[PDB]
């Protein structure tokens, strides 16, 4: 029968189905592994081996054929497979790939690209059956990644290898190494990696290349940084032997930061910048374009009655238009980047601009964990950004969620459904514990410290909506009982699944979550307890409902003094309610 196409993560520009499907055989014809881009190749390896189908070495007509390599190659039967499908008018990192009777066909418009290629070859095949389809692809946006920005407990070295391979997997292309853990980044920002730190940097950046990720380098002179004279000049040499020292090593991209600095002079680090561009940058000209993050990083702080204050308008005349500019939205964690953000900040920097978007980042509010998909992100966007990053969290597997639907957002723009991209993400990255996994994360998208940083989804959204309808049906006193009867249903279903979870999560995500885990169940009982109050007093029954309003006192309590947050608005609130 059929064979269906699983779920692929980004969703590819253009995909037809043209055949039912068929099984790859024990073994494969390879044709041009000797042309084509060598990570492409290596992954594709990979992928072969670890599902056990070996590789021909003598041709064997009875065997599934696969044919990969670039536009720029000239391979004859690459072409002939492709059928009509072309890469060669597609941009920078696109691709196709067509399988059909028998054959799989992968040609990337760059090395980039064949190796996209093959991480869609990857998603496509499930035990050993593939999909008989025809793609096209390519980016919307093109530098699509993850800055290391936030504080807390940095990532370990094996979270950062697992996080680059997983980028490669979504087609992620920036990384940001700026962690706060590492001196060589700010303090001793001058001043080269050891000798002792040498082989961890080194595994960081080949790891990087191998799965066509750019390791940007962000340094942060901001702390001691001299401008003027003697000091400005050996200051400037010190970032200059800095960088070579990274170059020497395979570094191929930089980032320098403003954002916290004693000298708060826009004319003088536009000039650092620029000169580095010349000196640097160009001089080598293997090295991608600058990127900096300017003291005002925020519209708020940009920004005055729709007219740039005095930093933002010196910098932004000064500043080399060669170079990428970050900000963060409006505001440092805010709700929306709306296209009118987009296109007045861009306007003033006359420029494609670069977006660090501050979700999942919880540093400044570290018992809630950022479950949620990218949300309140224009998808016209990408007309005035070409370079969008996200800060993600301390919690390196559970950050996993959003980044994967960062990768949707960045690379297919126009057909970006937050709530699909979500659903997909838990479905790809949790498998048979996914529709657990959903029940929970649902409660758990949604940032607010109250002050200054709001952002995400709002918690559970749904429930919220019956817990409001429960409210008006008493105190309207129409009949409320099926939905309370609906309501226990659920709450049980939260308590169901968090423990389902606590018992099969593997520990890698377990103990990422597991304080929340418990939070959640403990609101889930009392949010039981609430509609226990709810049905006594519908009885006119005192005993029931003291009983009933002491639980749910307990497990308010217990979760209002717990270090974990979730479902401030929803499960946390309904028993809040219930009580007064
Ligand atoms: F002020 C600090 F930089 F240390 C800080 N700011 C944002 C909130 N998260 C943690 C620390």
């Amino acid at each position: 029968n059929q064979v269906l196409v699983p779920n692929l993560n980004p969703t590819p520009e253009n995909l037809e189905v043209v055949g039912d499907g068929f099984k790859i055989t024990s073994s494969i014809n390879l044709v041009g592994e000797e042309e084509a881009d060598e990570n492409a190749v290596n992954a594709l390896r990979e992928f072969l081996t670890a599902n056990n189908i070996e590789i021909n070495s003598e041709n064997d007509p009875n065997s599934t054929t696969l044919i990969i390599g670039e536009v720029d190659d000239d391979i004859p039967e690459l072409d002939e497979a492709l059928n009509g499908t072309t890469a060669e008018n597609l941009k920078e990192e696109g691709y196709a790939l067509v399988s059909n009777d028998g054959k799989i066909a992968i040609e990337g418009k760059d090395g980039d690209g064949t190796f996209y290629g093959v991480q869609t070859f990857k998603q496509l095949v499930k035990e050993s059956n593939i999909p008989e389809v025809n793609i096209t692809d390519y980016p919307t946006v093109s530098a699509r990644g993850i800055v290391e920005g936030f504080y807390g407990t940095p990532w370990t070295h094996q979270d950062r290898l697992d996080q680059i391979k997983f980028y490669g997997e979504n087609k992620l292309n920036t990384y940001i190494y700026a962690p706060k853990d590492d001196p060589y980044h700010r303090e001793k920002w001058r001043e080269p990696y050891p000798e002792s730190e040498m082989q961890r940097m080194q595994e960081l950046i080949n790891a990087s290349a191998e799965n066509k990720v750019d390791f940007v380098f962000g340094i942060s002179p901001g702390i001691d940084i001299r401008f003027d004279g003697d000091a400005g000049e050996e200051d400037f040499n010190h970032l200059i032997t800095k960088a070579e020292s990274l170059y020497d090593m395979g570094v191929r991209s930089f980032a320098i930061y403003w954002d916290d600095i004693q000298d708060k002079s826009a004319a003088k680090h536009a000039q650092v910048l620029n000169r580095f561009n010349e000196e640097f940058v160009k001089a080598k000209g293997d090295v991608k374009p600058l990127i900096t993050v300017p003291t005002e990083y925020d519209t708020g702080a940009m920004v005055s009655n729709g007219q740039p204050r005095a930093y933002t308008r010196i910098f932004a005349e000064t500043v080399d238009p060669s170079i990428e500019v970050m900000w963060t939205g409006p505001g440092v964690v805010t709700n929306e980047i709306p296209l009118s953000d987009a296109q007045l900040i861009s306007g003033i920097y006359d420029r494609n601009m670069a977006v660090w978007w501050n979700y999942p980042v919880t540093d400044y509010f570290k018992g809630k964990l950022a479950l949620g998909p990218m949300h309140g992100l224009d998808k016209g966007l990408n007309q005035y950004v070409d370079f969008f990053t996200v800060n993600p969290m301390e919690h390196a597997e559970l950050s996993k969620i959003s980044i994967h639907t960062a990768a949707d957002y960045s690379w297919n723009m126009d057909n970006y459904d937050y709530d699909k991209a979500w659903n997909r993400a838990i479905d790809m990255l949790y498998g048979d514990l996914a529709e657990d996994m959903k029940v929970f994360a649902n409660h758990s998208t949604r940032m607010d410290n109250k002050t200054w940083a709001k952002s995400g989804r709002e918690d559970a959204p749904e429930l919220r909506a019956k817990m409001d309808e429960l409210w008006n049906k008493l105190s309207s006193k129409e009949d409320a009982s099926a939905l309370i009867e609906e309501l226990y249903g659920e709450f049980a279903r939260m308590e169901e699944a968090c423990n389902n979870l606590k018992a099969n999560l593997p520990e890698v995500a377990l103990e990422e979550c597991s304080r929340q885990l418990d939070e959640l169940i403990t609101l889930a009982q009392g949010d039981k307890a609430s509609l226990d109050m709810i049905v006594a007093q519908l009885n006119e029954d005192t005993e029931a409902y003291e009983s009933a309003k002491e639980i749910a006192q307990n497990k308010l309590n217990t979760a209002l003094s717990s270090f974990a947050v979730i479902s401030e608005k929803v499960a946390q609130s309904f028993i809040q309610e219930a009580l007064s």
